[PDB]
C-alpha cells in the first residue's frame, strides 16, 4: 500500500475546467471504469481553515444532498498538500450564457427553471444550508439536451476553508441585509428573486453601469415593472417576483412559499402520459424485484447506484421521477406514489379496483424505499430500485466497488471490510473471507436466486 495514493490511484486527471472562490475545479477520469467526474482541488496549507475532522464532517453531510438540483457530490479525498472533492460532472455551462443566447425567456422557459432553483434552495434550507452566491453564474445545465435539469453549484466551503483572495456583475444578486454583514436564508430567495425577474425581463431590477451605482439602488431596495416588456408578463408573476424583493426579511416569502406559488403550479403540470407507459411499466418490474430481495440485497444496490451510474443510464428515470413529482420538492412522497401507481393504470387501460391494493403496496414499499428514513424516496433511492439491476453489474463497476471495500488493500474483503457497504456470508474456497471473484458472485446472486 504505501506507495498508493487515495486520489491518485483511483483517479487521473485530465484537464483545468476553472477557477472560482473555493479551490480549483478539473475534470478526472475513473481509472477502472473511465467515467468522468469534476473535481474541485483545495489546498490544505493556504486554505484551510477548520480542522481535518471537522472538514470531513462537514464535507459528509454534503456528500448527502441528494435532489435533482443540487451538485451532486461523490467523496472527498486528500493528500498531503490537498483535499479532493469529486462531483458529477455537468457539460451545459452556465444559467447565465443561456440567458446571453435566449436574452428573455416566456413565462412558461421562466418558471420550469426557475422552479428548480425553488426546489433545490428549499432543501438546502431544510438541511441547514444557506447558497450565499446564488446567482445564474452559479447554476450550471446538467448537459446540453433540452431542457435538461440545472444544478445548483458552488456552496457548503465558506467557513471549513479561505476564499483565493474581481467578480463582476455579482453586486446584482445581493439582497440589502448582505450589504450589513447578514447571509441567511432569506437572502437565497431575494437572489433567486432578482434572477427570474431577469429570466422574465432580460435585465437586472437593480441595475448600473458599474459596482458602485448598482449597489447604491440595492440599498434602497426600490425597483420597478417599468420596462415596456413588463406590460405583457401576468400579474401572477409579478406577485411572486414583489414577495421574493420584499425589503424586510421577515416580511420576505420562505423558499417553500416560492415552491408553491401558484404561478410555479401554473406552468408545472407535468404528468405521466401514453408515452412514458415504457418507461413507466419497466421503473415496476424492477421496483417488485428490490421489496423482494434482502434488506443486505436492497442496501448493497443502493450503494452502488448512488457511486457509480452516469446521468445517460439515468435520463429517463430522471423524466419519470420528475412527473411523479407532483408538488415539485425533488422528491416523493406516499401520497405521489399511490397517486403515479393509479395513474399508470389509468393510462394503461387498467382498472386499480382489480388481493392487495395500490394504497397497501405502497405502504410496504416505502419503509424498503427510504432507506435511510427520511420520510421521503429521493433521487438515488429511486434509481437504485427502478434501475435495470443489469447496468450495474459491468465488470469495471464491481471492480470499483470492490476496491471501495477492500479498506487494506489485501485484495479479499474480510468481514470488517464489508460492513462498510450495508451499513451470513458465501466463501466458495472457505478462506473465511471475499477475494473480487466471490464478491462478483455476491453481487450477480443479489439479483438472481
Ligand atoms: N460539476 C461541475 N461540472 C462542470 N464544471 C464545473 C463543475 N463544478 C464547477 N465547474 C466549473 O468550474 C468553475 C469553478 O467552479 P466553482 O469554483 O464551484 O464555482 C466554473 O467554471 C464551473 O462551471
Ligand atoms: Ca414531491
Ligand atoms: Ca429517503
Ligand atoms: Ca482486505
Ligand atoms: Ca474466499
Amino acid at each position: 500500500l504505501y506507495f498508493q495514493g487515495t486520489f491518485a490511484e483511483r483517479y487521473n486527471i485530465v484537464c483545468m475546467l476553472g477557477k472560482g472562490s473555493f479551490g480549483e475545479v478539473l475534470k478526472c477520469k475513473d481509472r477502472i471504469t473511465q467515467q468522468e467526474y469534476a473535481v474541485k482541488v483545495i489546498n490544505k496549507a493556504s486554505a484551510k481553515n477548520k480542522d481535518t475532522s471537522t472538514i470531513l464532517r462537514e464535507v459528509e453531510l454534503l456528500k448527502k444532498l441528494d435532489h435533482p438540483n443540487i451538485m451532486k457530490l461523490f467523496e472527498i479525498l486528500e493528500d498531503s498538500s490537498s483535499f479532493y472533492i469529486v462531483g458529477e460532472l455537468y457539460t451545459g455551462g452556465e444559467l447565465f450564457d443561456e440567458i446571453i443566447k435566449r436574452k428573455r425567456f416566456s413565462e412558461h422557459d421562466a418558471a420550469r427553471i426557475i422552479k428548480q432553483v425553488f426546489s433545490g434552495i428549499t432543501y438546502m434550507h431544510k438541511h441547514n444550508i444557506v447558497h450565499r452566491d446564488l446567482k445564474p453564474e452559479n447554476i450550471l445545465l446538467e448537459s446540453k439536451e433540452k431542457d435538461c435539469d440545472i444544478k445548483i453549484i458552488d456552496f457548503g466551503l465558506s467557513t471549513c476553508f479561505q476564499q483565493n483572495t474581481d467578480r463582476i456583475g455579482t453586486a446584482y444578486y445581493i439582497a440589502p441585509e448582505v450589504l450589513r454583514g447578514t447571509y441567511d436564508e432569506k437572502c437565497d430567495v431575494w437572489s433567486a428573486g432578482v434572477i427570474l425577474y431577469i429570466l422574465l425581463s432580460g435585465t437586472p431590477p437593480f441595475y448600473g453601469k458599474n459596482e458602485y451605482d448598482i449597489l447604491k439602488r440595492v440599498e434602497t431596495g426600490k425597483y420597478a415593472f417599468d420596462l415596456p416588456q413588463w406590460r405583457t408578463i401576468s400579474d401572477d408573476a409579478k406577485d411572486l417576483i414583489r414577495k421574493m424583493l420584499t425589503f424586510h426579511p421577515s416580511l420576505r416569502i420562505t423558499a417553500t412559499q416560492c415552491l408553491e406559488h401558484p404561478w410555479i403550479q401554473k406552468y408545472s403540470s407535468e404528468t405521466p402520459t401514453i408515452s412514458d407507459l415504457p418507461s413507466l411499466e419497466s421503473a415496476m418490474t424492477n421496483i417488485r424485484q428490490f421489496q423482494a430481495e434482502k434488506k443486505l440485497a436492497q442496501a448493497a444496490l443502493l450503494y452502488m447506484a448512488s457511486k457509480l451510474t452516469t446521468l445517460d443510464e439515468t435520463k429517463q428515470l430522471t423524466e419519470i421521477f420528475r412527473k411523479l413529482d407532483t408538488n415539485n420538492d425533488g422528491m416523493l412522497d406516499r401520497d405521489e406514489l399511490v397517486r403515479g401507481y393509479h395513474e399508470f393504470m389509468r393510462l394503461k387501460g387498467v382498472d386499480s379496483n382489480s388481493g392487495s391494493t395500490i394504497e397497501d403496496q405502497i405502504d410496504s414499499l416505502m419503509p424498503l424505499l427510504d432507506m435511510d428514513g427520511s420520510g421521503s424516496i429521493e433521487y438515488s433511492e429511486f434509481i437504485a430500485s427502478a434501475i435495470d439491476r443489469t447496468i450495474l453489474l459491468s465488470r469495471e463497476r464491481m471492480e470499483r466497488a470492490f476496491k471501495m471495500f477492500d479498506k487494506d488493500g489485501s485484495g479479499k474483503i474480510s468481514t470488517k471490510e464489508l460492513f462498510k457497504l450495508f451499513s451470513e456470508q458465501v466463501d466458495n474456497n472457505k478462506d473465511g473471507e471475499v477475494d473480487f471473484n466471490e464478491f462478483v458472485e455476491m453481487l450477480q446472486n443479489f439479483v438472481r436466486n
